[PDB]
Protein backbone atom coordinates (compact mmCIF):
# COMPACT_ATOMS: atom_id res chain seq x y z
CA UNK A 1 0.00 0.00 0.00
CA UNK A 2 0.92 3.54 -0.80
CA UNK A 3 0.97 4.52 2.91
CA UNK A 4 3.66 1.96 3.80
CA UNK A 5 6.37 3.41 1.54
CA UNK A 6 9.74 3.45 3.29
CA UNK A 7 12.43 5.87 2.11
CA UNK A 8 16.00 4.76 2.35
CA UNK A 9 17.84 7.91 3.45
CA UNK A 10 21.11 6.09 2.54
CA UNK A 11 19.98 6.48 -1.10
CA UNK A 12 19.97 10.29 -1.07
CA UNK A 13 23.05 12.39 -1.95
CA UNK A 14 25.56 13.33 0.82
CA UNK A 15 25.10 17.09 0.87
CA UNK A 16 21.30 16.66 0.77
CA UNK A 17 20.95 14.24 3.66
CA UNK A 18 23.30 16.39 5.80
CA UNK A 19 21.15 19.47 5.17
CA UNK A 20 17.89 17.66 5.95
CA UNK A 21 19.33 16.47 9.28
CA UNK A 22 19.67 20.06 10.43
CA UNK A 23 15.98 20.84 10.00
CA UNK A 24 14.13 17.72 11.11
CA UNK A 25 10.72 18.15 12.77
CA UNK A 26 9.67 15.36 15.17
CA UNK A 27 6.33 13.83 14.14
CA UNK A 28 4.72 14.41 17.54
CA UNK A 29 5.13 18.16 17.05
CA UNK A 30 3.22 18.34 13.80
CA UNK A 31 -0.46 17.93 13.02
CA UNK A 32 -1.21 17.80 9.29
CA UNK A 33 -4.85 18.71 8.48
CA UNK A 34 -5.03 16.21 5.67
CA UNK A 35 -8.64 17.12 5.04
CA UNK A 36 -7.85 20.84 4.61
CA UNK A 37 -6.10 21.22 1.24
CA UNK A 38 -4.43 24.54 0.41
CA UNK A 39 -3.38 23.48 -3.09
CA UNK A 40 -3.37 20.34 -5.20
CA UNK A 41 -0.82 19.43 -7.87
CA UNK A 42 -0.28 16.32 -9.97
CA UNK A 43 2.72 15.21 -7.94
CA UNK A 44 2.00 16.79 -4.57
CA UNK A 45 -0.52 18.49 -2.31
CA UNK A 46 -0.18 21.29 0.24
CA UNK A 47 -2.26 21.07 3.43
CA UNK A 48 -2.93 23.28 6.38
CA UNK A 49 -0.89 22.16 9.40
CA UNK A 50 -0.26 23.03 13.04
CA UNK A 51 3.18 22.83 14.67
CA UNK A 52 3.61 22.81 18.42
CA UNK A 53 6.47 25.07 19.50
CA UNK A 54 8.87 24.53 22.37
CA UNK A 55 6.47 26.18 24.80
CA UNK A 56 3.33 24.50 23.55
CA UNK A 57 2.17 27.32 21.28
CA UNK A 58 0.46 26.49 18.04
CA UNK A 59 2.01 27.73 14.85
CA UNK A 60 -0.10 27.64 11.65
CA UNK A 61 1.91 26.20 8.79
CA UNK A 62 1.55 24.82 5.26
CA UNK A 63 2.75 21.22 4.75
CA UNK A 64 3.74 19.89 1.30
CA UNK A 65 3.70 16.13 0.56
CA UNK A 66 4.23 13.90 -2.48
CA UNK A 67 1.08 12.08 -3.62
CA UNK A 68 2.61 8.83 -4.81
CA UNK A 69 6.20 7.85 -4.40
CA UNK A 70 7.73 5.22 -6.63
CA UNK A 71 11.38 6.26 -6.90
CA UNK A 72 14.20 7.82 -4.95
CA UNK A 73 14.83 10.52 -7.58
CA UNK A 74 11.35 11.98 -6.95
CA UNK A 75 12.09 12.12 -3.21
CA UNK A 76 15.49 13.70 -3.79
CA UNK A 77 13.99 16.44 -6.00
CA UNK A 78 11.21 17.15 -3.50
CA UNK A 79 13.60 17.45 -0.55
CA UNK A 80 16.10 19.53 -2.57
CA UNK A 81 13.26 21.99 -3.28
CA UNK A 82 12.60 22.36 0.45
CA UNK A 83 16.16 22.51 1.67
CA UNK A 84 17.13 25.25 -0.81
CA UNK A 85 15.51 27.86 1.50
CA UNK A 86 17.34 26.69 4.54
CA UNK A 87 20.28 29.08 4.55
CA UNK A 88 18.55 32.26 3.45
CA UNK A 89 17.16 34.74 5.90
CA UNK A 90 15.44 37.78 4.41
CA UNK A 91 11.94 39.23 4.99
CA UNK A 92 11.17 38.85 1.26
CA UNK A 93 12.35 35.27 0.83
CA UNK A 94 10.18 32.33 1.96
CA UNK A 95 11.73 30.42 4.90
CA UNK A 96 11.65 26.68 5.65
CA UNK A 97 10.24 25.59 9.04
CA UNK A 98 11.53 22.04 8.66
CA UNK A 99 11.09 18.54 7.25
CA UNK A 100 9.18 15.74 8.99
CA UNK A 101 10.23 12.17 8.10
CA UNK A 102 7.83 9.56 9.55
CA UNK A 103 8.83 5.89 9.38
CA UNK A 104 6.50 5.42 6.38
CA UNK A 105 4.95 7.74 3.81
CA UNK A 106 6.08 10.88 2.06
CA UNK A 107 8.52 13.29 3.77
CA UNK A 108 6.62 16.46 4.65
CA UNK A 109 8.15 19.89 3.87
CA UNK A 110 6.79 22.41 6.39
CA UNK A 111 6.59 26.08 5.45
CA UNK A 112 5.18 29.19 7.10
CA UNK A 113 1.46 29.69 6.31
CA UNK A 114 0.86 32.44 3.75
CA UNK A 115 -2.62 33.82 4.42
CA UNK A 116 -2.91 35.53 1.06
CA UNK A 117 -1.56 32.81 -1.17
CA UNK A 118 0.30 33.60 -4.37
CA UNK A 119 0.76 37.13 -5.61
CA UNK A 120 -0.77 36.46 -9.01
CA UNK A 121 -4.05 35.25 -7.64
CA UNK A 122 -4.13 37.99 -5.03
CA UNK A 123 -3.88 40.80 -7.60
CA UNK A 124 -6.43 39.18 -9.87
CA UNK A 125 -9.12 39.28 -7.15
CA UNK A 126 -11.60 42.13 -7.64
CA UNK A 127 -12.30 42.25 -3.93
CA UNK A 128 -8.66 43.07 -3.32
CA UNK A 129 -8.33 45.55 -6.21
CA UNK A 130 -4.92 46.73 -5.09
CA UNK A 131 -4.02 50.35 -5.70
CA UNK A 132 -1.36 51.22 -8.22
CA UNK A 133 0.98 52.30 -5.37
CA UNK A 134 0.60 49.01 -3.54
CA UNK A 135 1.32 47.11 -6.81
CA UNK A 136 4.52 49.16 -7.14
CA UNK A 137 5.25 48.35 -3.48
CA UNK A 138 4.87 44.59 -4.14
CA UNK A 139 7.36 44.95 -7.03
CA UNK A 140 9.77 46.77 -4.63
CA UNK A 141 9.45 43.88 -2.11
CA UNK A 142 10.24 41.30 -4.81
CA UNK A 143 13.25 43.33 -5.94
CA UNK A 144 14.51 43.42 -2.31
CA UNK A 145 14.20 39.66 -1.98
CA UNK A 146 16.04 39.20 -5.30
CA UNK A 147 18.77 41.70 -4.34
CA UNK A 148 19.39 39.48 -1.28
CA UNK A 149 19.34 36.27 -3.31
CA UNK A 150 21.69 37.71 -5.97
CA UNK A 151 24.12 38.77 -3.21
CA UNK A 152 24.36 35.06 -2.28
CA UNK A 153 25.05 34.18 -5.94
CA UNK A 154 21.68 32.44 -6.02
CA UNK A 155 19.86 32.19 -9.38
CA UNK A 156 16.08 31.70 -9.10
CA UNK A 157 15.36 30.57 -12.67
CA UNK A 158 11.56 30.74 -12.28
CA UNK A 159 10.73 34.22 -11.03
CA UNK A 160 7.03 35.02 -11.75
CA UNK A 161 4.08 36.45 -9.77
CA UNK A 162 2.70 32.89 -9.28
CA UNK A 163 5.92 31.98 -7.42
CA UNK A 164 5.77 34.81 -4.84
CA UNK A 165 3.58 34.38 -1.76
CA UNK A 166 1.90 36.98 0.46
CA UNK A 167 1.63 36.71 4.25
CA UNK A 168 -0.95 38.19 6.61
CA UNK A 169 0.98 41.49 6.80
CA UNK A 170 1.16 41.66 2.96
CA UNK A 171 4.86 40.83 3.00
CA UNK A 172 5.84 39.28 -0.32
CA UNK A 173 8.01 36.15 -0.04
CA UNK A 174 9.92 35.01 -3.13
CA UNK A 175 9.46 31.23 -3.37
CA UNK A 176 9.35 28.14 -5.62
CA UNK A 177 12.92 28.45 -6.83
CA UNK A 178 13.59 26.83 -10.21
CA UNK A 179 9.85 25.75 -19.50
CA UNK A 180 8.36 29.03 -18.20
CA UNK A 181 9.14 30.37 -21.65
CA UNK A 182 7.28 33.65 -21.48
CA UNK A 183 9.26 34.77 -18.44
CA UNK A 184 12.70 33.69 -19.76
CA UNK A 185 15.53 36.02 -20.88
CA UNK A 186 16.34 35.92 -24.58
CA UNK A 187 19.75 34.32 -23.94
CA UNK A 188 18.17 31.67 -21.69
CA UNK A 189 15.74 30.74 -24.45
CA UNK A 190 18.67 30.31 -26.83
CA UNK A 191 21.30 28.73 -24.57
CA UNK A 192 19.34 27.21 -21.68
CA UNK A 193 21.76 29.01 -19.34
CA UNK A 194 20.49 31.13 -16.41
CA UNK A 195 22.15 33.93 -14.49
CA UNK A 196 21.25 36.80 -12.15
CA UNK A 197 20.77 38.92 -15.31
CA UNK A 198 18.23 36.43 -16.68
CA UNK A 199 16.43 36.66 -13.28
CA UNK A 200 16.36 40.45 -13.93
CA UNK A 201 14.58 39.82 -17.27
CA UNK A 202 11.98 37.64 -15.46
CA UNK A 203 11.61 40.33 -12.79
CA UNK A 204 10.63 42.79 -15.50
CA UNK A 205 7.91 40.34 -16.63
CA UNK A 206 6.77 40.00 -13.00
CA UNK A 207 6.50 43.81 -12.77
CA UNK A 208 4.34 43.82 -15.92
CA UNK A 209 2.13 41.12 -14.35
CA UNK A 210 1.75 43.35 -11.30
CA UNK A 211 0.81 46.44 -13.30
CA UNK A 212 -1.71 44.54 -15.47
CA UNK A 213 -3.30 42.94 -12.39
CA UNK A 214 -2.17 39.48 -13.41
CA UNK A 215 -2.69 39.42 -17.16
CA UNK A 216 -0.96 36.59 -19.05
CA UNK A 217 2.03 37.90 -21.00
CA UNK A 218 2.08 37.64 -24.83
CA UNK A 219 -1.23 35.65 -24.81
CA UNK A 220 -1.36 35.52 -28.64
CA UNK A 221 2.26 34.46 -29.19
CA UNK A 222 2.84 30.74 -29.25
CA UNK A 223 5.46 29.51 -26.82
CA UNK A 224 7.52 28.14 -29.70
CA UNK A 225 7.57 31.57 -31.35
CA UNK A 226 8.65 33.69 -28.39
CA UNK A 227 12.41 33.65 -29.14
CA UNK A 228 11.92 35.09 -32.63
CA UNK A 229 9.33 37.60 -31.43
CA UNK A 230 11.90 38.94 -28.95
CA UNK A 231 14.78 38.96 -31.47
CA UNK A 232 12.65 41.27 -33.61
CA UNK A 233 12.88 43.70 -30.66
CA UNK A 234 9.23 43.48 -29.59
CA UNK A 235 8.39 43.66 -25.89
CA UNK A 236 5.39 43.65 -23.60
CA UNK A 237 3.54 46.97 -23.95
CA UNK A 238 2.95 49.58 -21.25
CA UNK A 239 -0.05 48.62 -19.16
CA UNK A 240 -2.84 51.10 -18.79
CA UNK A 241 -2.34 53.27 -15.63
CA UNK A 242 1.28 52.11 -15.20
CA UNK A 243 3.49 55.11 -14.43
CA UNK A 244 5.86 55.99 -17.23
CA UNK A 245 9.04 55.72 -15.07
CA UNK A 246 8.11 52.17 -14.02
CA UNK A 247 7.62 51.06 -17.62
CA UNK A 248 11.08 52.47 -18.40
CA UNK A 249 12.34 50.17 -15.62
CA UNK A 250 10.61 47.17 -17.24
CA UNK A 251 12.16 48.02 -20.63
CA UNK A 252 15.62 48.18 -19.01
CA UNK A 253 15.08 44.66 -17.58
CA UNK A 254 14.44 43.30 -21.08
CA UNK A 255 17.58 44.72 -22.76
CA UNK A 256 18.75 42.11 -25.30
CA UNK A 257 22.23 42.34 -23.81
CA UNK A 258 22.40 40.83 -20.30
CA UNK A 259 25.29 43.05 -19.30
CA UNK A 260 23.22 46.21 -20.02
CA UNK A 261 20.43 45.22 -17.61
CA UNK A 262 20.31 46.82 -14.21
CA UNK A 263 21.38 44.86 -11.18
CA UNK A 264 18.81 44.08 -8.48
CA UNK A 265 20.50 46.62 -6.21
CA UNK A 266 19.92 49.25 -8.91
CA UNK A 267 16.33 48.06 -9.33
CA UNK A 268 15.67 48.42 -5.62
CA UNK A 269 16.99 51.98 -5.67
CA UNK A 270 15.04 52.94 -8.80
CA UNK A 271 11.77 51.41 -7.73
CA UNK A 272 12.06 52.80 -4.28
CA UNK A 273 12.48 56.28 -5.80
CA UNK A 274 9.41 55.74 -8.02
CA UNK A 275 7.38 54.49 -5.05
CA UNK A 276 8.40 57.47 -2.92
CA UNK A 277 7.46 59.99 -5.62
CA UNK A 278 4.11 58.46 -6.68
CA UNK A 279 1.73 60.12 -4.27
CA UNK A 280 -1.31 57.87 -4.35
CA UNK A 281 -3.49 55.75 -2.13
CA UNK A 282 -1.85 52.76 -0.45
CA UNK A 283 -2.74 50.41 2.33
CA UNK A 284 0.30 48.13 2.77
CA UNK A 285 3.79 48.49 4.20
CA UNK A 286 6.56 47.70 1.82
CA UNK A 287 9.73 48.94 3.46
CA UNK A 288 11.03 45.87 5.25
Amino acid sequence: MQNTVHIDLSALNPELVQAVQHVVIGPSSLIVHFNEVIGRGHFGCVYHGTLLDNDGKKIHCAVKSLNRITDIGEVSQFLTEGIIMKDFSHPNVLSLLGICLRSEGSPLVVLPYMKHGDLRNFIRNETHNPTVKDLIGFGLQVAKGMKYLASKKFVHRDLAARNCMLDEKFTVKVADFGLPVKWMALESLQTQKFTTKSDVWSFGVLLWELMTRGAPPYPDVNTFDITVYLLQGRRLLQPEYCPDPLYEVMLKCWHPKAEMRPSFSELVSRISAIFSTFIGEHHHHHHH
